[PDB]
DNA sequence: CGTCTTATGACAGCCGCG
DNA sequence: GCGGCTGTCATAA
């Protein structure tokens, strides 16, 4: 019965809305709507609105939006502030739905698709639509539909019907392998020429238009295209119709780099699904082609073809058509396990903003503070303009290189949501400022105490106790949800590990998974249940707990960047309430934070263990602290120790028993010396690390800041079947080194931590022994394509020129003349490997696009000049060189006296 | 959407240094 | 050849 918008659309002096209405239909407005806005008055004014700071207005409603519009622009020439919310869509969505939007995502049109187009001159760029679109697939959230558009007759030849008998059927079958479950969902329908497909094509798009369009490059690929061949062969306001409102726009965007052109479609909310993934996924990836994704994600990879892509129709036109059947589908399977659809839904109905504003942290925060200000009847402050200027951050400790045996981390629930509201932070709680001491003075608790009335953080900045603030008590309605999810992930990886353990010795009767709720932890009951359960039925239980720990790790993430990024926006120029006074008061008590707690962990832990002037926190970032453990485990003697399990359980209990109620207090002292509205420095126990019992193994290493690698037991209380490796900054976690490179310096960490020198030295031999036979794609670099064209000196490369950047301008000579080879793309990624001297190539490396092989008419030359002894060092060598030398281990057998007998036995 | 932030690392080109 | 500087590309928060 209760109404939510689809999409809003500002055109002229109209808003043009699409809407689903109390009988659950989907209808279209078009309200002429009249936007208010506000201004400072005298006091004997006596009205209902104020501004933030409690200054009074007066109300301005006009006429029309141009009208509001034109007195904002003759308000500024004059030097009067403009004041209320100027997005007179957002405006509208606040008026129109002055409540807490319920939805339903089952009457909300979701809709994904992809084009095929044969193009022998090469890639068919959108703009020009120079070849047939020769199929699309498009799927209907509402239908569940897979609808096939196939065109059987183009000027690159005439191919017969496709047969959705043959795309069943097994690939040793000499079928397609579209799985079985969208197989009764396909709609097919042939056409005979290029004409026909694309009108019923618009019929179809008229009758089911999409509310979300999203895919795979959909916005960089699919839309434009089919907007401009429309457009080419019907005209403008034929392809004019992929709008519900008939209103298209082409959209400028223009980076640091270079600039490109895509198609904005007034009516639809258009969500990429590229997009979201690099927005949410909270992964680098060496490659964003849908095969690399889909492969990462599901481990599906998608069945080969022969010949080049510009040749398929022809060749298997089958094959051809069953692929972008795949494609789309792979998209939807993607969507099912991440959920960034329904977590943009969330934002955006939870903002009242245009669906596709979840990609802007700044318009969703602005939507938010306008809405929670407009229900006290308050007027937002007009949107100023300023010079970017830099300001501070966090603390990072500076770590001693070497190996760390026994450590235990601590680290800060949700710090600068939390610190904002700790300390009250927000554009209209400010109450002035006092006189700073250096930051030291405050870490020591030696500086005089800022005040006895106010809120203080040690940047000089101070805030009202009594009042509530609108970013703490806005900020507070999202940091419970993430609490909420992130409570639901772990309880997820618990049970997942308790899976795990009785997949160790596990029962052959045929019988089914258990039907359990993965987010809350298995009573005694289902444990027993699963101790005599069968492995198919265990792999199943635990793929459906990894599935549900990921939708967990998504929402909890997205509620953590979104939060993070409400600071962020205090930094931004463009934010309404950027203000650095309060960015900076943020970072500056992080700063205190940190390292008063450090000190005090150092105090607490001398006299605990009999010792003073000892330093055992050795390392933290932001919001951790590293403690060194070893003092704690040697005053017992780990020869009381039983298993490695006995001394996990004894450091989680001094840590839960000992250390938190210590920390606890130590920050309740810190509260009080900056006299705050309430304490929230909460620290979760995180890692407990360390060596197997009765091993060699250094238990874990520090190269530097940001550089580190623990043997961890348990994390934040989940208790794993084996040791977890926690690498951070290292090789093994950056998406530029060789996939077989990262793999391989993972296994050295995992002997050095886990097995010591000897296990270390042992892999080192035989991983250099078997290097020249890894598969090249394997051993490759990667790196992004930025400035090709800024190097780019007539073919060859010029001043200053990247090492990746050379290897394509070598590429590109080597391809050239040639029709048509993968090109290289602007801003996108590569793979690069170095060539020895004397090669047919340029230089001295070749690059080419990432997720790929290389051409076939360059491959033989690139394997056969490969440059093995210089890959080897500049990714594996130079990379082991930084951590056994940070942890004081050779990877090498150095020479020793004993080198001069004979040892053979 | 193209208008969340800073801190900090490795690596490569370049250029000097009898 | 190594070290200082700068540009570029990465990650940890
Ligand atoms: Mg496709
Ligand atoms: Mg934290
Ligand atoms: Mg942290």
């Amino acid at each position: 019965m209760k109404e939510f918008y689809l999409t809003v659309e500002q055109i002229g002096d109209s808003i043009f809305e699409r809407y689903i209405d109390s009988n659950g239909r989907e209808r279209t407005r078009e309200v002429e709507y009249k936007p208010s806005l506000f201004a400072h008055c005298p006091e004997s004014q006596a009205t209902k609105y104020f501004d933030i700071y409690g200054k009074p207005c007066t109300r301005k409603l006009f006429a029309n939006m141009r009208d509001a519009s034109q007195w904002i622009k003759r308000m500024e020439d004059i030097g009067l502030e403009a004041l209320g919310m100027d997005d007179f869509k957002l405006a509208y969505l606040s008026d129109t739905y002055n409540y807490e939007i319920k939805y339903d995502h089952t009457k909300i049109r979701v809709a994904n698709f992809d084009i095929e187009v044969t193009s022998p001159d090469g890639f068919p760029e959108p703009s020009q639509a120079k070849h047939p679109i020769d199929a699309i697939t498009h799927y209907d959230s509402i239908d569940d539909r897979f609808y096939v558009f196939d065109l059987l007759n183009s000027p690159y030849g005439n191919v017969e019907e496709w047969s959705i008998e043959i795309a069943a059927k097994l690939q040793e079958q000499g079928g397609d392998e579209v799985p079985s479950e969208i197989i009764d969902k396909i709609i097919y329908m042939p056409f005979d020429n290029e004409k026909e497909l694309l009108m019923e094509y618009l019929n179809f798009w008229q009758q089911k238009t999409p509310v979300i369009l999203t895919g795979w490059n959909v916005e960089s690929f699919a839309i434009p295209y089919v907007y401009n061949r429309i457009k080419n062969i019907f005209g403008e306001s034929t392809a004019k119709r992929l709008s519900p409102h008939r209103k298209t726009r082409v959209k400028v965007i223009e980076n640091m780099y270079g600039s490109r052109e895509i198609i904005t479609l007034f009516g639809i909310s258009v969500l990429d699904y590229i997009d979201l993934y690099k927005k949410f996924s909270f992964t680098n990836q060496p490659s964003y082609s849908l095969d690399y994704i889909s492969e990462f994600e599901l481990n599906v990879g998608k069945l080969k073809y022969d010949g080049p892509i510009s040749k398929l129709r022809e060749s298997n036109h089958q094959r051809y058509i069953s692929y972008n059947i795949i494609d789309v589908y792979r998209v939807l399977q993607i969507d099912a396990k991440r959920q960034f659809i329904n977590l943009s839904l969330d934002m955006g109905y939870y903002a009242k903003i245009q669906i596709q504003s979840v990609f802007s942290p700044i318009k969703t925060w602005d939507a938010i503070i306008f809405n929670s200000l407009k229900e006290q009847n308050k007027v937002i402050p007009q949107g100023r303009s300023h010079p970017v200027q830099p300001y501070p951050g966090a603390f990072v400790k500076e770590p001693i290189p070497n190996r760390y045996k026994y450590v235990m981390s601590f680290d800060l629930t949700s710090l600068y949501p939390s610190i904002i509201r700790q300390v009250n932070i927000s554009p209209e709680t400010i109450a002035g400022t006092f006189k700073v001491a250096p930051l030291h003075d405050y870490i020591n608790a030696v500086a005089e105490r800022p005040s006895d009335v106010y809120s203080c953080s040690p940047n000089g900045m101070m805030y009202y106790k009594d009042r509530d603030g609108v970013v703490p008590t806005e900020i507070t309605k999202w940091v419970s949800q993430r609490k909420e999810h992130k409570g639901y992930m772990l309880a997820a990886q618990r049970n997942g590990e308790i899976i795990k353990e009785a997949l160790h010795n596990p029962n052959l009767s045929v019988d089914e998974p258990l039907d359990v709720d993965y987010r809350f932890d298995f009573s005694d009951e289902i444990k027993e249940k699963i101790k005599k359960l069968s492995a198919k039925s265990l792999n199943e239980m635990l793929f459906r707990a990894q599935r549900t720990e990921v939708a967990g790790m998504t929402a909890q993430m997205a509620l953590k960047v979104t939060c993070n990024s409400l600071y962020g926006a205090l930094g931004n120029v463009w934010f309404r309430y950027y203000d650095l006074r309060n960015a900076t008061a943020i970072t500056t008590f992080g700063q205190m934070a940190l390292q008063w707690i450090e000190r005090k962990v150092n105090e607490y832990l001398n006299e605990v263990c009999g010792t003073e002037g000892e330093a055992f926190v050795l390392y933290g970032d932001t919001d951790s602290i590293y403690v060194s453990a070893d003092k704690i485990i040697d005053k017992v003697g780990e020869s009381k120790f039983r298993d490695t399990n006995h001394w996990v359980d004894f450091l989680d209990k001094f840590a839960r028993e000992r250390m938190e109620p210590a920390i606890d207090r130590g920050f309740r002292e810190m509260c009080e010396y900056m006299n705050n509205k309430q304490h929230l420095m909460f620290m979760d126990r995180e890692a407990i690390a360390g060596p197997p019992l009765g091993s060699k193994g250094i238990g874990g290493f520090w190269t530097g800041k940001k550089r580190y690698a623990l043997n961890v037991w348990d994390m934040e209380g989940t208790r794993y079947a084996e040791p977890k490796l926690k690498i951070m900054g290292l090789e093994t976690q950056k998406s530029s080194t060789p996939k077989a490179v990262q793999k391989a310096l993972k296994e050295c960490i995992r002997r050095m931590l886990q097995e010591g020198e000897e296990s270390l030295q042992e892999y080192f031999k035989e991983f250099e022994k078997e290097f020249r036979q890894l598969n090249y794609i394997s051993i490759a670099s990667v790196s992004s394509a930025n400035n090709i064209a800024k190097y780019d000196v007539g073919g060859f490369p010029g001043p200053k020129c990247p090492f990746h950047i050379r290897g394509i301008l070598t590429y590109n000579r080597a391809i050239k003349g040639n029709i048509d080879a993968p090109q290289v793309v602007e801003g996108e990624k590569v793979y690069v490997l170095p060539l020895r001297e004397g090669n047919p190539f340029g230089d001295k490396c070749i690059a080419w696009p990432s997720g790929t092989e290389i051409t076939d008419l360059i491959k033989d030359d690139v394997l056969h000049w490969m440059d093995y002894t210089v890959l080897l060092e500049k990714t594996f060598i130079k990379p082991l060189e930084g951590f056994t030398s940070a942890a004081k281990l050779d990877y090498e057998k150095k020479a020793s006296l004993f080198d001069m007998f004979d040892f053979s036995a």
